[PDB]
Parts: structure tokens; C-alpha cells; sequence
């Protein structure tokens, strides 16, 4: 029922700086992502290529981010969004178990460096998911496979051991999994989710192991996927000077709309959508 | 003789990540601009949407930026670029009394909110100039006018009215002036810039000037005057995603390649500059 203006997907650099301009503007902001803002930035060892900010690490400059968040009030709802829908003069956000609208989007998800699976696209709503959490329910009892790409996924497969049957998690990284007991896991390369009907198994490099279901935990998922509709050139989404896609009232930013992959890039983009959000919505408030 | 790899033109937030950037990838930068850094910076009173450094004035940004280029060991060269040229694979950068070489330029200028005056453009180079100490030597003892737009204007005056007869000064702001008493100051707004074969005088909206030369001194000049032969959109450079113009190894960045005026966008585009730059160095080489 209540609508926000603009609804930010994403928690990085760039939909951090869209929030706080948009803020700044007296909009009513939604913004999507979680607590540890990018796990892009935890990773990095030394920055100094963000203008007023050097020899920091990633961890540090996560935090005068969040400080910064904190001092404007700005809340980060620690959801994941699934899907947007335009609904005509609003936008319909799907979350597991709730929706949002907003007036406005902006798409500030990243990019992921892997590619997906074969199998992933066509077995997508069909034992394949991107939420196990979401679909922990369905399959309860059966044999589930997570495959991880980050760390958080090891804590959504030690939740989703207790009402599956059999866990299988996948690793798609080389730091020690803190798993409970119960959980196999198979420390080998996934090639492709079998099934022709439903996911029957998931096949590996070195064997085939049988699953009702096959969750890929990543960090974002593809905008093309999360918007239908939206234009990409490739990998990212096309955007013009003004951060605006082909979609009117959606507008983008940071690595998910190009290279260079760098934070004050982001940051910049995410200003320049948050300030074409604001111009959005005052001319439609006018018409 | 000795050629830099990027000229960056401009110290302000676009100019300033541009130079970090590529200097952090080991390309030969020289930057021009202003110890200041920009006198936009040191105007505003509070600032909270820079991400990462927030209830700030603009001096204690501009500290938090000087900071950061003197860790990173780089120099601001405290000169104006009056023009650039294409010299087939470089481009050559005239200043008063010096040129550079450079194989790339960032132009990362800012934007004038003032317009030119009637007779500024069929005038300039007879009688009409941007820079008073570069043609100060010229009409000595004669009798000169400048309009001051900027602060810093007030300086060049004071060393001005040692070798002209008779100066004027035009203020077009309204803090008082410091100025060598000899100097007449008009508070009065310019309209027009008399003359047919040279200037002849200053049309005041209260009365007419007669002067040999007339003075324009602000912040900048516009980059289709300092780069003749780059395509404008209105008031700003032309750009692409990458900050590319139409002049091969020409890039721009900041409110110069258009709005919003912002300081994180600023430094977000002069990045994008700096690695597009860095790019195109590294291809002319192979080739
Ligand atoms: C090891 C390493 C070192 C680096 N060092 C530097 C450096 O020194 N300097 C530099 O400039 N750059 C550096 N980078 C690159 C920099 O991290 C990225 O360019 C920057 O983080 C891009 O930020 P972003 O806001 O576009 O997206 P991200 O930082 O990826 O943030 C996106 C966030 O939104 C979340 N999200 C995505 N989709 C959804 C959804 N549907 N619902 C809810 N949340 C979602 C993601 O989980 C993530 O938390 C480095 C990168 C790496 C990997
Ligand atoms: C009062 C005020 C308050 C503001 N507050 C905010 C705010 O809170 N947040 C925000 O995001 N933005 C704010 N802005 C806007 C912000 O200042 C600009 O968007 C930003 O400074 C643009 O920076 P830039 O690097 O593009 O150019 P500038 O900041 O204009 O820097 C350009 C520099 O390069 C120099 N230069 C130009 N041409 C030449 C040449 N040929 N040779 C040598 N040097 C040259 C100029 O003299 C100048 O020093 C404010 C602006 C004003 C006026």
C-alpha cells in the first residue's frame, strides 16, 4: 500500500550514494542490500583511488561508508529482491513473502565474474533457484544441492539442513566451509543441472550426484533476469549520460552498468540516477 | 621535448581522481589548475553528499583532497592552459610563455555560470584577452580595464597597475575589493565591448570607458574555445560512457561534460577519464 519514490536495488558504492542524494532531496527512499554493504569491498587489501579517502582498507572505508549511512538516518532493509514488474506508473518489487512499489527504481546490483551453468537457465522455477531460503519450504524432506559462491550461502545451507533430506553444498571458493556435520560437501566443479521435466541431479566433473533441487547462491543475479524487460549491452546494462535505460523510471548504476569496475565510478553513477529519479518523479507528479 | 602521458586540465574533483588514477597506473601526469583546487570547493558552507566523508565544509574537503594528492606524491602546476592544439599523435598545450606535450588531455574544467559579453567574441586577441598577465606587457601605459569574475582577478590587477597608465577594475561580484588605491574601481555592470578594428572602449549599462584593452578574468573559459575543433551539446562537452569526445585522445570529465553539478560525479567521470586515457595510451603504442 504505502509507496516509496525510489527503491534502490543494491548496497554498494553506487546505491549507497544514490540513497544519500536522494535523501538529501526529501524522497522517500527504500534501499535494498546487505549490512556489509559489498563484499567486494571486504575483500580489497589497500585503496588509495577514492578521492579524500587514502591508504584505507576495504573493511576501514565499509565503515566510514556506514557511518556516513548512520549520520543521514538511512536504513538498509536486508532483503534480496527477486524480481521488479512495472505496473504502469509504479514499479512492484518481489521479495520472498512480500512486495514493495516504488515509484522509481534504481538497478545498483554489481556484476558476478562467473558465468552461469548449463541447465541454470532452462530448469530456472523448476527445482533450479536463486533464494533457498525462499524455497527451502518446497523440497522439504528431498535431496537439495547448494552450490555457493559466496559465504553467506554457507549459512543459508546450514538453516536448510534442518528441513531437507540430505544436504550436498557446493564451494565455489578455496576458504575452509564452517558447516554443520551433516551437510556433504562435495569439493569438485559443477557442470551442469540434469532433468528435462524438473532437476533430476547435478552433474559434476568428477560424478553425478542425484538432487530434487539445485540452489546457486551468488551475489546478484543478472539485471536482464531481475527486470525483465530491461535492455543489456552484453554484460551491463546500456545506459545513457543520465543513467536511464530504456525503461522509463529505471535507472542504473555503478559496475552493473559498465566498465571500469572502480568505487568512486559507482558512487558518481549512483548520484546521477538518484538525481534523474528525483527529476522523474517531480514530472510525474506534475502530468 | 619531454612528453607526459596525460595532460589533465583542471583541479577540481574531476581533474584531481583523474590524476590518482593515473598515476596509480604508472603514467607520466601533468595537472594544471589551482593551489585552491577549485573555488566552487571553497564556497560551500556544509556538504553531505560526498559518500565516505560527510558534515564537511568545503575547505575542510578541499584539505581532505590536498591530503590525499600530496600522499600520493603529485604536483598541481599552478599555471592556465590558454589552448590546445593536435599534433597528430600528441597535443601541444600553450601557456603564457611555455608549451607542453602531452599524447592525451582530460579536460576537467568546470562550467561558467556567467555569459559572455557582446564584442568578447569578435574582439578577443584585439584588445580582448582571458589572461592580463600573459598580455600585460602588451599596451603598457596604455590605458586597460579588466573584469574581474573571480577573487583572484584583484591580484592580477594590483601587479597590472604597475606597468598600464590608468586601470580600471570591473567587479562582478559583491565582496569588497582589495585593490592598490591608483586603480579605479567602476561598480558598474559591463554590456558591451566597443571597437571595429581593435577595442576602443567599455560600454557600462551608467556609461562608455574609453580603453585600449579589456581583461576577462574568470575560473575558465569554455572548452570549445580551448580545444577548437571539440564538439559541443549546448554548454558542455560532448561525451560518451567512457568520457570520450570527438577528438581522439581527448576525454573530459566533472560539470564541464554536463549535469548535474555535483562533486562525487565530478570524481567519478574523471576516473572513468583517467582509465580511458590509460587505454588509449596503452594502444597507440602496439600500434
Ligand atoms: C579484490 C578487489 C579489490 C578491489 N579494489 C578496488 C580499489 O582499490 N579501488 C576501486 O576503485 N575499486 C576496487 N574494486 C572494484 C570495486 O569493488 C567495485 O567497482 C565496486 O564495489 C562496485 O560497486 P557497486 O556499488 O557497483 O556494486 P557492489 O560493490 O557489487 O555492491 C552491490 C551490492 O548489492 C547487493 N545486491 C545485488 N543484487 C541484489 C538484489 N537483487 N537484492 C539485494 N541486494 C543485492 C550485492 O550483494 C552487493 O552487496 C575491487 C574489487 C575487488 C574484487
Ligand atoms: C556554493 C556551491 C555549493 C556547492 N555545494 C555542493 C555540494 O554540497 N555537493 C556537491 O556535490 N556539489 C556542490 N557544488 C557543485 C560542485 O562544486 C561542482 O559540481 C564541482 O566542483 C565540479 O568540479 P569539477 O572538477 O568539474 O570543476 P571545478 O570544481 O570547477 O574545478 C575546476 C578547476 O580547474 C580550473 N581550470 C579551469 N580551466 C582551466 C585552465 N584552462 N587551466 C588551468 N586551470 C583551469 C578552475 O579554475 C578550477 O579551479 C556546489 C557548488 C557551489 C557553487
Amino acid at each position: 500500500m504505502d509507496r516509496y519514490d525510489i527503491a534502490i536495488i543494491g548496497s554498494g558504492p553506487a546505491g549507497l550514494s544514490a540513497a544519500i542524494n536522494a535523501v538529501i532531496r526529501n524522497k522517500k527512499v527504500i534501499l535494498f542490500g546487505s549490512d556489509n554493504l559489498s563484499n567486494k569491498l571486504l575483500k580489497a587489501p589497500k585503496i588509495n583511488n577514492y578521492l579524500g579517502i587514502y591508504d584505507v582498507s576495504g573493511k576501514e572505508l565499509k565503515e566510514k561508508f556506514l557511518e556516513h549511512l548512520k549520520y543521514m538516518n538511512i536504513e538498509i532493509k536486508n532483503e534480496k529482491v527477486n524480481s521488479v514488474y512495472s505496473m504502469g506508473d509504479y514499479f512492484a518489487l518481489s521479495l520472498n513473502q512480500k512486495m514493495y512499489e516504488a515509484t522509481s527504481i534504481i538497478i545498483a546490483s554489481g556484476v558476478e565474474f562467473s558465468k552461469p551453468l548449463n541447465g541454470e537457465d532452462e530448469l530456472l522455477g523448476k527445482g533450479v533457484g536463486y533464494c533457498a531460503t525462499c524455497d527451502a519450504p518446497l523440497y522439504k524432506g528431498k535431496t537439495v544441492a547448494i552450490v555457493g559462491y559466496t559465504k553467506e550461502a554457507e549459512e543459508e545451507a546450514n538453516y536448510v539442513s534442518e528441513l531437507a533430506g540430505k544436504l550436498y553444498y557446493i564451494p565455489m571458493y578455496k576458504d575452509k566451509v564452517s558447516l554443520k556435520e551433516v551437510i556433504e560437501v562435495v569439493e569438485d566443479k559443477p557442470i551442469s543441472i540434469l532433468g528435462k521435466d524438473k532437476v533430476s541431479g547435478l552433474q559434476m566433473s568428477k560424478g553425478e550426484i542425484n538432487t530434487d533441487a539445485v540452489f546457486i547462491i551468488k551475489d546478484s543475479v543478472s539485471p536482464g533476469k531481475l527486470v525483465p524487460g530491461l535492455l543489456m549491452n552484453g554484460e551491463h546494462i546500456a545506459v545513457d549520460i543520465d543513467m536511464k535505460t530504456n525503461i522509463e523510471g529505471c535507472f542504473a548504476a555503478g559496475d552493473c552498468a559498465g566498465r571500469p569496475y572502480q568505487y568512486i565510478k559507482s558512487a558518481g553513477q549512483g548520484q546521477i540516477a538518484a538525481l534523474s529519479a528525483v527529476s522523474y518523479i517531480d514530472k510525474i507528479k506534475l502530468n
